[PDB]
């Protein structure tokens, strides 16, 4: 998603 957190389908999970 876009966030700090591990893995999305866009990088890097959202909040």
């Amino acid at each position: 998603g876009f966030g700090s957190k591990p893995l999305d389908s866009f990088g890097l999970n959202f909040f």
